[PDB]
């Protein structure tokens, strides 16, 4: 066990999802999510696991670990734990979501990477939405930059003891 950060995507507001999807298309969020994650582990719940097409699940190149209360779930490729502080074992973790996960995983967290998307959504009653932080978390927030399609966003890395 070791190094335990969150990743994600937020609009401005907070929401990280609604409607069950990623509220935009940035693919260079996908290129960036790839370049943080790639050869360490990844830790999602369950109902994440399921929302991902079966044939793009598990993600490549990267431990996928599962997190579920039901011993007999099928994560085919992944491995599946039964608690959040299994989930941590390897020496890099990366918690890519839902919220449940999110929450469970905060008080390990030391590191968050995260993209906020310059588009004005405010909160709805059923969005998802980001892990909050505070003053102890501490780093940079990167300068804007425009992506192919004109829609703009930056990159916050924060940390913490
Ligand atoms: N404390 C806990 N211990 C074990 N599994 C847990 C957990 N809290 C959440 N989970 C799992 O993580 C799932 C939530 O996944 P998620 O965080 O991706 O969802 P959401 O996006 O809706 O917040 C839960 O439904 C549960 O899986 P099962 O329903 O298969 O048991
Ligand atoms: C590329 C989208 C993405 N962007 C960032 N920045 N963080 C993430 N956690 C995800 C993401 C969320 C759920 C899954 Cl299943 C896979 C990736």
């Amino acid at each position: 066990s070791h190094m335990v950060g969150l990743i994600w995507a937020q609009a401005t507001s907070g929401v990280i999802g609604r409607g069950g999807d990623i509220p935009w298309r940035l693919p260079e969020d996908q290129a960036h999510f790839r370049e943080i994650t790639m050869g360490h582990t990844i830790v999602m719940g369950r109902r994440t696991w399921d929302s991902l097409p079966a044939k793009v699940r598990p993600l490549p190149g990267r431990r996928n670990v599962v997190l579920s209360r039901q011993a007999d779930f099928m994560a085919s490729g992944a491995e599946v734990v039964g608690s959040l502080e299994e989930a941590l074992t390897s020496p890099e973790t990366w918690v890519i979501g839902g919220g449940q996960v999110y929450a469970l995983a905060l008080p390990y967290a030391t590191r968050c990477e995260v993209t906020e998307v310059d588009i004005g959504l405010p909160r709805e009653a059923g969005d998802a939405l980001a892990p909050v932080l505070d003053e102890t978390w501490r780093g940079e927030t990167g300068e804007w930059r425009f992506s192919r399609s004109g829609l703009r966003y930056r990159l916050y890395s924060y940390h913490r003891s």
